[PDB]
This record gives C-alpha cells, sequence and structure tokens, in this order.
C-alpha cells in the first residue's frame, strides 16, 4: 500500500528523460541524458523540510499536500550527468488503467520561486488495455538549455551543487476534466562526477 516507485495505482510514471542529441546525431546517432528514470517500499522525507525550495503561494508544495491526496507525492533527487547548438530534449511517459486527459505542469524554480511554468496536455493511447500517456522528445524550454552551458562551464563541481541547491522542479499531474490531482513530483538536484552518469533515488513525500 506503501509505493514501490514513482506513481499511484492510478497514475504511473514509465520513464522520464531529459536529453541532448548532439547535431552529428544525423549521420551516427548518440544521445547523452541529463537525467533519467526509467521503470521494496521507497524511503520517505518529510515533506514540510523541503518546502523551503518551492513557491508557497499557490501551486506550492504545501497547499498541493494540504490538497492532497498524499500518496500522490514523491522527491526525486537526482545527480545530473553534465558532460557532453544540437537539439535539446525532455521525453516522459505516464500509463493507466483509466481513460483521462493529462495536464502536466513544470514549475522551474529558483531559490523557492517559480522562474519558467511549461503546461502540456496529452490524452491517453488505449495500448495492450492498459492505457499510455505519450510526452516525448518536447523541446527544452530555453532557460535550462541556457542553464545549462552556463552551469557546466563552473570550475569546480562543489560550486555547481551550490548552485543546484537553490533550483528545484516541480511537476505537477492532474486529471485535465476532474481537476483532481494525481502525481506530484519534487526534483532535486546535483551533479555527479564525470565518471558517474546520471542517477536518482525516488523518496515517498510525507507528513
Ligand atoms: C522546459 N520546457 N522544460 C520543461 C521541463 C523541463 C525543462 C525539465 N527539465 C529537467 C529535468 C531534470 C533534469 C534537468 C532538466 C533540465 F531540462 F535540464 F532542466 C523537466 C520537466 C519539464
Amino acid at each position: 500500500w506503501q509505493a514501490r516507485g514513482l506513481g499511484t495505482a492510478r497514475l504511473q510514471l514509465v520513464e522520464f528523460s531529459a536529453f541532448v542529441e548532439p547535431p552529428d546525431a544525423v549521420d551516427s546517432y548518440q544521445r547523452h541524458l541529463f537525467v533519467h528514470i526509467s521503470q521494496p517500499p521507497l524511503e520517505s522525507v518529510d515533506v514540510r523540510q523541503i518546502y523551503d525550495k518551492f513557491p508557497e503561494k499557490k501551486g506550492g508544495l504545501r497547499e498541493l499536500y494540504d490538497r492532497g491526496p498524499p500518496h500522490a507525492f514523491f522527491l526525486v533527487k537526482f545527480w545530473a550527468d553534465l558532460n557532453w547548438g544540437g537539439f535539446y530534449g525532455v521525453s516522459s511517459q505516464y500509463e493507466s488503467l483509466e481513460h483521462m486527459t493529462l495536464t502536466c505542469s513544470s514549475k522551474v524554480c529558483s531559490f523557492g520561486k517559480q522562474v519558467v511554468e511549461k503546461v502540456e496536455t496529452e490524452r491517453a493511447q488505449l495500448e495492450d488495455g492498459r492505457f499510455v500517456y505519450r510526452l516525448l522528445r518536447s523541446p527544452m524550454c530555453e532557460y535550462l538549455v541556457n542553464f545549462l552551458h552556463k552551469l557546466r562551464q563552473l570550475p569546480e563541481r562543489y560550486m555547481m551543487n551550490s548552485v543546484l541547491e537553490n533550483f528545484t522542479i516541480l511537476q505537477v499531474v492532474t486529471n485535465r476534466d476532474t481537476q483532481e490531482l494525481l502525481l506530484c513530483t519534487a526534483y532535486v538536484f546535483e551533479v555527479s562526477t564525470s565518471e558517474r552518469g546520471a542517477q536518482h533515488h525516488i523518496y515517498r513525500l510525507v507528513r
């Protein structure tokens, strides 16, 4: 009844990735993954500790968690892989058993204040009775492409993790019709070393 992974019984993440394809992939294809989730109870982290890193007026982590449901709420810590005029992409995929029309907002936040939001819709495809929600190869919003290139040219990774300590993403998934929450995901970030590639730990947010 406790989650084993990033999802409810109602809506679950199949896959998420932010990536870059260099322009020479048109000949000899090759992708770089900044972060990547591909899909034993998860460890929990108290949500009140993480209020700092997200805004607190509306669509902030307090008021959504007050609004619930609590089991839809997750924290992901990413270790971003930051070594690599190509294409910059985000691909996300969810799965259900209801036929819903999803709305996915992504709040990019800085010192816990919203800087960019992207709000997409996806209706389901029926595949194996299981219903499938594909938001694939979405262009990365230019704030975060430019953030990456600024970030990557820092001379020390403690400077990078100093920056990313004040950098968060809140991703909010709702049924478009019923206006009810399905899955809300806070993201906190570090830079992994060069030898490491991308990695993640997934938590429940409890209160
Ligand atoms: C813009 N458009 N977006 C929407 C959106 C983005 C960027 C992310 N970005 C993300 C997630 C994890 C690690 C790195 C990044 C990025 F793109 F480099 F900032 C996630 C969700 C939605």
